[PDB]
């Protein structure tokens, strides 16, 4: 996240950290996901699709901090990776830009809600903000996009929803992004997601309920003039969510 502000887990209960296991031993951090039930977390198929092996993954829940075991936090293997298969990557675009991964314990359980540990609310079909409504992202993504390290400390930030009309502008992304995905940026450029956010909540409030209206997907740069950050419009694939958690 570039710009916003520090966080801790409590206030993003529904956020999943999600690392890789490699040769050796050694792990690194891979992207950020969202609890959308105690068996089930909702990421981007961009994060898995070069390692798609189930047993790789770890996953936490109730984590505030890259290399710190918070207080309260519960650590799973991935039971089941599912990956979009219309998933695909064009120079910039991301098309089908989600997955879903299937969580256990070692005892072979699922999440065990908390005050730390919570789900998110999916949205409702052709039910979407309107351009201009504010929302957050989450995650431990680059601070700058000069830098190599991410924050240790979890971070968010508020964006705006951007009109499919005008993120389909010359200048900004023309017929490279699609009604199946959504713009959102700063009006002023300071603040965005970035590379390390991916698969990463937009949790927007609408007509009062918190919901996780995108996954973040894409961008040229990172807070770049004329380039919002593009999300996968969760909305237009609740048959494919249903279907593969049934
Ligand atoms: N401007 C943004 N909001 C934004 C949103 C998401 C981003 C995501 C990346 C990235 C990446 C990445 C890095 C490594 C691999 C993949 C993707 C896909 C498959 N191969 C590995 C970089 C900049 C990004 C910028």
């Amino acid at each position: 996240i570039i710009g916003g502000e520090f966080t801790t887990i409590e206030n993003q209960p529904w956020f999943a950290a999600i690392y890789r296991r490699h040769r050796g031993g050694s792990v690194t951090y891979v992207c950020g996901g969202s609890l959308i039930s105690p068996c089930w977390v909702i990421s981007a198929t961009h994060c898995f699709i070069d390692y798609p092996k189930k047993e790789d993954y770890i996953v936490y829940l109730g984590r505030s901090r890259l290399n710190s075991n918070t207080q309260g936090e519960m650590k799973f293997e991935v039971e089941n990776l599912i990956l979009h298969k219309d998933y695909s990557a064009d120079t910039l675009a991301h098309h089908n830009d989600i997955a879903l991964l299937k969580i256990r314990s070692k005892e072979g359980r699922c999440a065990q809600p908390s005050r730390t540990i919570q789900t998110i609310a999916l949205p409702s079909m052709y039910n979407d903000p309107q351009f201009g409504t504010s929302c957050e992202i989450t995650g431990f993504g680059k601070e700058q996009s000069t830098d190599y390290l991410y924050p240790e400390q979890l971070k968010m930030t508020v964006v705006k929803l951007i009109s499919h009309r005008e993120c389909q502008q010359p200048h900004y992304y023309g017929s490279e992004v699609t009604t199946k995905m959504l713009c959102a940026a700063d009006p002023q450029w300071k603040t965005d997601s970035c590379q390390g956010d991916s698969g990463g909540p937009l949790v927007c409030s609408l007509q009062g309920r918190m919901t996780l209206t995108g996954i973040v997907s894409w961008g040229r740069g990172c807070a770049l003039k004329d380039k919002p950050g593009v999300y996968t419009r969760v909305s237009h694939f609740l048959p494919w969510i249903r279907s593969h958690t049934k």
